[PDB]
């Protein structure tokens, strides 16, 4: 039985630029770094950097919707977007659905997004307003 | 500040087979079902299935190393992988360079994998096996 996610692992073309992304923009804790790659943690995720040379930095419309979203508060969340916003790091989509929402950029084209809310929010706004084609479970 | 992953979303071709590999094949709790989508969980992860017409079904040795490891206990996780083999699902790598893993293709080629162990405990691990230059923070 799969009890959670155990870590996500991000593929980059240049380690340097991704620590400083995932450590030093987005504050996330080093905990290691190797040759080909690094450990990092934010809150319970183990996120983790490996350097591959079959990394392309991909511009977001040539790669699909597949994205990782990261929890913050809604009293944090604009300030954490101006942050982004002042170094210059590049949206991928607007928000258009329950709960804020920032869509950006990693330094190799990876899909990202600030987000506040949960699941059971979502399902919740969801049964009130259901999407076309939604049946519950 | 960032406290974790909100949620994962894997884009997919064809949604069916999709939610019957996490929900069916895999164990996830399957919430809600759209025309365009579903929602699932593992545990605390929120996954989300997106179709997008964008998604191609990729081989592995055509996508990057980016993948996703879910969690399973030391007594499950034989037997789990035993039964992914036995349903024919397609791997994508052999060699246990990051501790006990089984490492396995989605529908689309998403790159998954069972982990047994935590962050603390792979940090632990690679004190005696360290990667080449690694150090600790
Ligand atoms: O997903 C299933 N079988 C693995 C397909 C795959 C082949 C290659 C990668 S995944 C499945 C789900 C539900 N009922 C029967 C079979
Ligand atoms: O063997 C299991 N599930 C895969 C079955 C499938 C075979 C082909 C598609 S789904 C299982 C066993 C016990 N409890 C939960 C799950
Ligand atoms: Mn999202
Ligand atoms: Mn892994």
């Amino acid at each position: 039985m799969l009890s959670g996610l155990n870590h996500l692992t991000l593929a980059v073309s240049q380690l340097a630029p991704s620590v400083a992304f995932y450590q030093q923009l987005l504050g996330m804790t080093l905990h290691a770094r190797w040759d080909s790659g690094a450990y990092l943690s934010c809150g319970d995720l183990w996120l983790c950097l490996s350097l591959d040379p079959q990394r392309r930095v991909t511009p977001p419309e040539e790669s699909d919707y597949t994205h990782y979203a990261f929890s913050i508060s809604e009293a944090d969340f604009a300030s954490f977007a101006a942050r982004l916003e002042a170094a210059g790091v590049a949206v991928w989509k607007l928000n258009r659905s329950e709960g804020a929402s920032h869509y950006f950029l990693d330094p190799d084209g990876h899909k990202l997004e600030l987000h506040v809310g949960s699941l059971a929010q979502r399902l919740a706004a969801c049964r009130e307003q259901p999407y076309k084609g939604m049946v519950f479970f």
